[PDB]
């Protein structure tokens, strides 16, 4: 693959090439991408959507913002080293190290934009509705891939639809640069086959059947390498996708842990115990000992640990840069960390004390009821749009092919805020 | 001199920071942005109301949008400044994105010190010390100390949040001095009160508790001294005009947009008030094809903001030497050719949003919530010996002057999210 092509500035529907050298420095396509996400309705909605815990706890927006900041740093540092390794990219094509920061920052800002409320239980609730709920009836009317899109409904694939949703007067959705869409695509495959390997890029899927033709255009423009040997399509990751993934990995590992401590779910003593190897060479022990509040000590450790992992991930990427370019790299960047034992201890403690706390379990149980009810109401009205009641349901929840209609119902349920889903649920139940 | 106005100095520095010696991947101005993003005060803006009670903009998404608009203003102005004064780049090593970085960080922080409940929030705090319980401190405070309190200023509290030292954290967030300079749109103490009608004299920008800190900042930047008595003031850092412009553009157009999507302003007013602002750049076929009100008004908003950014850049360069000399007496937007349309927009927003029952009700309740919290804190300060007042201290604040204690009480009440302020209020009243 060619970095020249991986850094495409193309937007959907373009009829002429966009030369990097001719970009206006005050309107660089990669940086416009960031601003477009910031002002978009789907991004704004993340303000009222939950990450893990339903006092201050990170929302999807604040999480996405922090990932995009760590991502910009990764892309900036890697970009400087890529331009030193491949100097024609600058001298000939005019790329600059801040271009790489901008691409990673933008894709990182949007990486969770398609996620449904109630976190991962939300996805499972939607899939179960089509696996064994009312949605079962549609199986015989859908292709294997169309149905697999529903029973394994994936927030990452919905995020791609949100970024690229064509509408009357708004073709191409947000019309992000193709390099940014490539960096966003962690799982460059369709829903079938299911886990053809245990490579991270094969663990899930990245686009619905409704968006297959769009990602084909993206993958062709970027010159991504074909990976699947069959009629099921799969491509090797855009190299910058590894940096979006590492920014995400670093943030939820360390910041969930910090939230769990500040919330009282994790005892404080674990902060120094689990992060001491991650911070040992850079911590200022006199500064730490002078800090009086728990939250300031943990935030100091978090900042040191994120700094350590950013620097290491940049070094990992450069060490394996040619394997990533050739699609032969089989792991995440963080998988190769020398602190993998510390990262695993941190994650397993977060799982035990946060994800399995009674409050998270109660929200997940409630999310199953809410989402299932909304899906059944939308689907029963789809099947019998003529009755007076189903018309009211349509007015309240949604003011094409069967598959197109079902994937749209999932996308609309998924982008409801936590509060709108509860309200619509209560009204359908009468409260 | 622009070479001193672009200082990379941080609090406590013992040696000069030359721009030419900065690591491009760790540029001081860009690090400032990251430090704000991850700070507790910035995160707290998640749960703080801007105008309408809690889609609606919070302080967080407002600050985010202002920082994006400010980054564009600074990028465009930075490019023109470097062509006007080429030695800044050729000799000193400054680049046009430095100016974008300084404005973006200062704009991101511009409302970080604001209390809950809007500008009624500040007025409720001032009223507590003017006519409420806090009036008893008047004769134990200097004129400027008391004026700090009765005209409690969110901008001055922001400067406190950004810069104030605590054990283990000297210098607060330790932002670059150029960023602190661009943050300071009122470079004066609380007295004298409005010595002129210039926008820079309308309020004040630092408490007495932070006067020595801004003296260091102003000396390092070389700000022109505007007052010679023992009442100090300086001419604004030129980039403060761009922070102010980005803020003005955002709340003017975005509050209008919010008001239409909430139903408070009939949609027909959108095209009517914004036709001049968008007419030369609007694609009518696109506009007419958009089916949803929210899509039509967000398209007009994007176009109007783009128009005002371009014009503001031109206004800045036209008056650049007067701003550098401290003789510019107006805001950039005050010079806009669209002042008629801006005024109409603001007046309708005032009538339909600011004076709506929902906002009025919320501001009236905030007065009672903040007055109650302030009184509990001051009573506990006045008599720390009683059992009740010890419980209040455990609940709300778990050796300094009277003035420093009162300013900290104000800063801490201002730090509270809307929700945490209400809960603590309810407990005090037993609800
Ligand atoms: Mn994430
Ligand atoms: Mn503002």
């Amino acid at each position: 693959a060619n970095w020249e092509h991986l850094l495409s500035l193309k937007r959907q529907g373009d009829t002429a090439k966009r030369l990097r050298i001719e970009q206006d420095d005050t309107r660089l396509g990669f940086e416009v991408d960031y601003d477009r996400i910031i002002f978009s309705a789907p991004f704004r909605s993340l303000q009222d959507k939950t990450q893990v815990i339903p006092d201050f706890v990170h929302t999807r927006l604040t999480h996405s913002l922090e990932v995009s900041v760590v991502g910009r740093s990764l892309g900036r540092m890697v970009g400087k080293k890529l331009l030193e390794k491949y100097p024609h990219l600058e001298q000939v094509y005019g790329y600059k190290f801040n271009d790489f920061g901008a691409i990673v920052a933008a894709a990182a800002l949007a990486h969770d934009i398609g996620n449904p409320p109630f976190g991962h239980s939300g996805e499972k609730a939607i899939g179960e509705f089509f696996k064994n709920g009312y949605g079962k009836r549609y199986k015989d009317s859908l292709t294997a891939k169309e149905y697999q899109d529903l029973i394994k409904f994936e927030g990452n694939a919905n995020g791609f639809k949100v970024l690229s949703q064509s509408k009357p007067g708004a073709q191409g959705g947000l019309r992000l640069s193709y390099a940014t869409l490539g960096a966003f695509m962690k799982y460059p495959k369709e829903s079938l086959p299911h886990k053809p390997s245990d490579h991270i890029a094969d663990k899930k899927y990245g686009f619905f059947q409704s968006e297959r033709a769009l990602f084909e255009d993206v993958a062709q423009e970027l010159g991504l390498l074909k990976r699947s040997t069959t009629d099921d399509v799969s491509w090797s990751r855009h190299p910058l996708a590894y940096l979006v993934e590492a920014a995400d990995d670093i943030c939820y590992t360390i910041i969930d842990f910090e939230d769990g401590i500040n919330l009282g779910l994790i005892p404080e003593e674990y902060a120094l115990e689990y992060m001491v190897k991650l911070v040992g060479q850079t911590i200022d022990r006199n500064k730490y000992n002078a800090l009086q509040e728990t939250s300031d000590r943990v935030s100091y450790l978090r900042a040191l640990a994120i700094g350590t992992l950013i620097n290491e991930s940049v070094d990992t990427f450069m060490k394996y840069e040619e394997e990533i370019l050739a699609g032969t790299f089989d792991q995440s960047l963080i998988d190769k960390s020398n602190y993998q034992a510390q990262i695993t201890d941190i994650i397993n403690l977060s799982i035990e004390r946060i994800y399995n706390s009674r409050e998270v379990i109660e929200k997940e149980i409630a999310g199953y009821e809410i989402l299932s009810t909304l899906l059944e109401a939308r689907c029963r009205a789809l099947d019998n749009n003529d009755t007076h009641y189903n018309q009211l349901i349509q007015q309240l929840l949604a003011p094409k092919s069967l598959y197109e209609n079902l994937i749209q119902i999932c996308a609309e349920v998924s982008t409801m805020t936590d509060g709108k889903a509860l309200r619509n649920y209560k009204k359908i139940k009468g409260l």
